[PDB]
């Protein structure tokens, strides 16, 4: 069924300013038309991220009245493990403030410098800290994940083919870890099928190699899989969720995303040595093995989130509003990644704003004209947030030149959907009309954050 | 536009669920086929309604935490205080834990027995409280409100011509006060045009005769005034609620509607006098002047509330999802009242169920059935509501024999609305199978909140 | 052991205004030296009443988040439901927003015109409900209790004697109820005996006779009869509790007090129709039988404090909190109603200011010089309290002559308590300083609450 | 005043217990005997640690409800980085989850291998950010710090003259900075004056050295300052504190102790390039510029906290509890460190353990032995903390062996410190039982954090 309703009620609401479209432009043009830049405040629709910016139940915020704030053992904790290791199953947990805290983690203790570590692409914080580490990043991704236009289901799976060819070429004992992602961020949320990590595990065991997965996305993740793969129609969430992490040997999960918190992540792992080693080096950087840089009261609304995450109704609806707002913009001809994921929907800018060219900065411009027009905020995914090469002072030009309206979990309603499809498809009616943008402020690093620009 | 987005994003939420056909089918036995009677756990989507349902905001929600729970002298009393005063323009204000808690104050001490009481329509408490005190309830509104497929605008008005009448009938003196809602509840939440409350302020001070306002939905009420009376459209709410309570000499107010709380009321009013001896059994009642009946911790909720429904695209939100749900049921032909109110959607028992008889209890029937094909809760509004005559012993026999889908302010969406409008369809393609009702159980007053029946 | 420290420790902390004697003295001025008059925002420490001042905890503010706002059939009244079930062992339950709301429905369904009812002393909204539906009072505590300075237990038990001569002289089925106060306020706190109450209970039963108890301070009740009746030693506070009530027909409690809550109170009783009668009167007043005029959020907190009210080192503590206040006052040779009761210490202003006369208001003029002196906040319970005979313009003239240090249950510490005893103390040692007040503005009603006065 | 009492109310409570000691013995042979290692809800006052343990105000817990939880642009990093701005008086703030994330910061940024960081007494995490990014530490503190039972004011002070002999031999050029921490927690929480933060700046300046303060006990500071230092007695505790800060180049800082949180910390700087060095490393491990690993309703939180801090009665009271506590002991010579800090009394385990060498591990088996007998959870600040040389490979080797009774802000009372006083004393009476410990699990860095032990 193609668009449930809301699994839940309002239990609460967020103020918004209503400031019209006049307002609007003088608050893009104080902002130097950077939506990065925009204050909170003067936003009606915050699609920047889906990390964080989860609405919280009645459940969780009655959980935030409990926080046991002890340094050490506090009941949050014991909470946090035990949820953790019944619905992921692996055997031990780390908790940290956040993912890139699980990553600093993971990649310290099981690199070697020198040593590959093969992934279904990457994002830019796990990445770094595998290269910080010494690895060699490799993409073992099927290639039509690197085909934004190509529909086909489970995109995020990884080529088996390319896995044993880096085994082959560069020997098992020279792989530090495989990094399987669910979903695939850089290729739109793109799922992976159980087949696959079934796959994945089965050859990497054979060889002893370790899979520790991205596991940020993974119950949209088991979503998909519940929706489209052969026989798991009489699983539940919990069942695929728990069986996609029985082929892993370990996480870094952002409970920012699919535990349905504002902040929170953790690592976990099933090696004994691994774990006591973890726990060595969260002291280091987070906290304690039993808060990690969290709040007890964080902790304990992790716990929760991740439990309401494994319902059907609240991921299927999560999912399909996303779908939503996908298949009305393609039904008017809007070019977007394909086929919609989990998280987000893409613009294509590049075809969007197909009379400028990628150094006038299409993406950038059009996520300026998408606030103007409606009060939403997006996030440019192209040439500006791609950097400028230090070396050579030329950009770095991506393929993908992308605006990413990012979908906050139970923040919005498929009304907030029509407001942001409405106003991209009546900026696409006259999409000849989108200015260039040139650099007026760029910083030299972190452009994307700060930098300002005005009309050609 | 139509149907404008939420100006709000959603906060925090709670979860909603259906109990299958037959364990509703047992819980509508069990509760004697009164709505009233079901389990909240028991609702799927509950529009019994729009009274103390309401989605407090992220503000109201920090003023919660600053409750100054002192029992004389609190901010949150003088910020109620300082806020109703600027709000609506009386002199003195007492707090009440809720409306009905105000009507008792009121009409103790403004009735003398054996005078009369002119409203346009009755409310149950209203009335109740009215009689207790020994006055006569005159209907003054206009016929047309009893009319309930008559599309005309400001149905809520009094007609000039039945106040006069009254005044040459009965004497001025022994009208105890005019008592006008706004909106009027029981004609569907009909509003009351401004030109009408200047014109009955005029009549009634020529006369020396009191007008207390009922003031718990007056902010849709302003709304109407905003959207429909012409000169007003320019005006902002708060504008236009502020001139609408200079035409009073008080008003009582369930701050559990429209001032956006889950409890809370209080009595206005400019005599200081009245407001002495208010004070004096506001004590016996609900608690000391300085709360009357509530925590701190709800006044600075009330306070708050009752500012954000001043608004412009809260309450026109607010007012058009109400409306959708009305343009979707008419657009099908399911019979309801006409125009739709502020607050809720009307069903008209009577065309719904052409083969009952009044005296069958057909509202009371749909309601049920209602919630048996569908998990969703309304109300009753005809004649179980309207109660016994006084003087009679007879069921008051209401034109307007209604249930009402009631929606409360800021915790559905336009998804639920399409939910509730699909099943309500639903039902009307088999009417003829709602089966009349007959009492087992009749409480001696205010009796459709806990009446039993059993069909017939 | 004398005074326990505190068996919790502080979750959150309320800010207060630290302001010196020279501006406290500004406030109390501004206030026409009355207490009542100041702004809590002035206050330091707020011994006005133990009523609503309570501080909450963790568990219960986690139940603040849960409120299920269902105008009918909410959890939070089933927990409520079954809560106080368990605990006080009545059959049936009908909440109501505090005491008075549960008294006002006694009343009128326990009194005819012209009946009697007894009591152990009385408070004010108690005996004038009864007396609003007809009823004459009879104070039928023993002579003992009359005499404040006599130190004996269990001083608020009823005379046999006295409820044997009630009986013989108007007859039983002249006598609408017995009204067992627990513990009784006007006494000072003074605890009732578990033998009294059984006493009472066999003689009313053979003479079909009712018992309803004002439960409000009935933990603290329990307290003293584990701590003092012979045999109560191996019992919990619970089965005190639970035996307690079992000598009732049913009772009226105010959650404000030994509930542990801000707002919130209930009505109990054992007989099928007067539940049935009660129910049907609650919704005039009140609300629905499934809230009776309180928030969601608000019976889940009372449902969370009574069973939190169990806990032995939580009342133990309580008790002897205040004990502390009263021994450290009497050590000084400070004069205070004896013994100390449950909830606060009584200064006999009589006493502590023979100087001046009961016309030159001692108990008001000391509660202002506690301010002051202090920036604690008492209530004056004498002559000003007393009110002014209508009929013939002269004061009503108590022997009580008191200022109540009344104790929020978990606001204070015992840091506190010496501030107060000090500040006293000090008072004390040069007592004949206190000048007289004499009005500067008096109401004709209710003039304790807003009248203004100067020195002498 | 010597003892004020709490300048603030109890808003909310949490319950406390004590488990049997024959319970408490089993767990702590559990934990290693590492008191670090015990669970929250099996101890009865928790004083392991100040950090994250404190009780927030009810206008924080508003501010709670208020979290704007967008990745940039949060009207809470708004609100941080103007009061931080504000009352530290530094140009740039980079937010981090705690003082750790800080720490990671500032060493990354600020040292070249090879270099030199000299500080006032050590602290773990600080010295091994320090040492992992290529530093020696150089303790520069003067001599007396090290002196436990030596009574004198400002122990914290730098030694100018070991300040000047690191120039000397050294070279300014190869000191990447001088690490000032207030108050110096390893020596007791002792402050450092004004006149030596002034010499201190004044020194480094002329030789191009920076300065940067570990600002984690800044008020408690201020608050000595304001007490002892002559010339401060009439200045505001922010006035101290910005005057502090103005002597700095930059801090670090955990929120989770002075500015009365959970959670929470900051880099703070006024180098412009060295901040845009930080947003760029923030990223990789916190989070972006914008949170840096904190929901929006903890930035709100410490915003609020640090405020809060600046109350001279908040404070005062706090520190004054601290010295009840070290009072109460010293009276009944228990040896302690003398004088008693800002946050912790530390009891002298070498006296307290005479018969024990520093090699058996005295105060790691003091605390060990403190909660076997009292059930209150203290930690070890001696031996075990100060960790393994990283040349040499054997144990530091502090002076100061000490047990600390660390207490968190606004939690406890004074009578929360008898209790403990009381057992604390009676454990002297026998504290030639208390048995050598010897490591069974030595982590390779922050041992103290996780270790294990068995007895001798
Ligand atoms: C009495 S039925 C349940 C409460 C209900 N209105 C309650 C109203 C009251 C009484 O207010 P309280 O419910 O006591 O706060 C007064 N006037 C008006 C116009 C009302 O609609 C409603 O559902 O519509
Ligand atoms: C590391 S032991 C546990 C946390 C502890 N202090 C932590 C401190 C930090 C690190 O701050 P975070 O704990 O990461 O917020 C820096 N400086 C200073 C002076 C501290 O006392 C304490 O208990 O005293
Ligand atoms: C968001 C994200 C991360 C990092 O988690 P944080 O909690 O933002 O540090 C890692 N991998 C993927 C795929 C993510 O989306
Ligand atoms: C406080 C009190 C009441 C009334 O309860 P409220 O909740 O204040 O209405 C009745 N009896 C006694 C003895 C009380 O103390
Ligand atoms: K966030
Ligand atoms: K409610
Ligand atoms: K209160
Ligand atoms: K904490």
């Amino acid at each position: 069924m193609n668009y449930p309703a809301e699994p839940f009620r309002i239990k609460s609401v967020e103020t918004v300013s209503m400031i019209p479209r006049d307002e609007r432009l003088k608050k893009m043009q104080e902002a130097g038309y950077n939506t990065f830049l925009l204050n909170s405040k003067d936003i009606y629709i915050d699609l920047l991220t889906d990390s964080g910016t989860n609405a919280m139940s009645d459940k969780q915020w009655a959980g935030m009245m409990m926080g046991d704030e002890a340094y050490a053992g506090s009941e949050n904790f014991y909470h946090l493990e035990r949820t953790v290791q019944e619905l992921f199953g692996f055997k031990h947990i780390v908790p940290t403030h956040q993912g890139r805290g699980a990553e600093n983690l993971l990649s310290q203790l099981a690199i070697k410098p020198g040593q590959y570590v093969a992934g279904n692409m990457y994002f830019t914080t796990t990445r770094y800290h595998q290269e910080k580490n010494g690895a060699v990043f490799v993409d073992i991704v099927r290639d039509e994940a690197h085909d934004a236009g190509l529909n086909i289901a489970f995109k995020g799976d990884i080529d088996l083919k390319k896995l044993q060819k880096l085994i082959d070429e560069k020997g098992a004992e020279n792989i530090a870890y495989i990094c399987l992602a669910v979903t695939v961020n850089l290729a739109g949320g793109q799922p992976v099928s159980m087949a696959n990590m079934r796959a994945v595990r089965e050859l990497t065991e054979a060889h002893g190699i370790k899979v520790f997965y991205d596991a940020t996305r993974c119950v949209e993740n088991a979503y998909f899989i519940k929706e489209q793969e052969q026989g798991f129609e009489n699983k539940s969430i919990a069942e695929i969720v728990h069986e996609m992490f029985s082929y892993a040997d370990g996480c870094t999960m952002s409970g920012k995303k699919d535990c349905l918190v504002n902040i929170g992540g953790f690592l976990c792992m099933n090696d004994d040595e691994m774990f006591s080693s973890a726990k060595e080096l969260v002291v280091v950087y987070e906290g304690m093995p039993s808060y990690g840089g969290l709040a007890g009261r964080d902790m304990e609304a992790m716990a929760i989130g991740l439990r309401e995450a494994m319902q059907y109704e609240y991921i299927e609806h999560r999912v399909k509003q996303v779908r939503y707002l996908g298949d009305k913009l393609k039904a008017a001809g809007v070019p977007i990644v394909e086929p919609v994921g989990g998280h987000a929907v893409f613009l294509d800018a590049r075809r969007f704003c197909e009379h400028l060219t990628q150094d006038e900065f299409p993406a950038q411009s059009l996520a300026a004209s998408i606030y103007v027009e409606t009060g939403v905020r997006s996030m440019e995914r192209g040439i500006i947030s791609a950097g400028r090469n230090n070396v050579t002072g030329e950009h770095h030009r991506p393929k993908l030149e992308t605006v990413r309206l990012t979908i906050p979990r139970r923040v919005y309603t498929y009304a907030h959907m029509d407001v942001v499809a409405d106003g991209i498809i009546k900026l696409y009616q006259h999409k000849e009309d989108i200015r260039g943008l040139k650099f007026i402020y760029e910083p030299k690093q972190l452009r994307f954050f700060t930098a300002r620009f005005d009309y050609i």
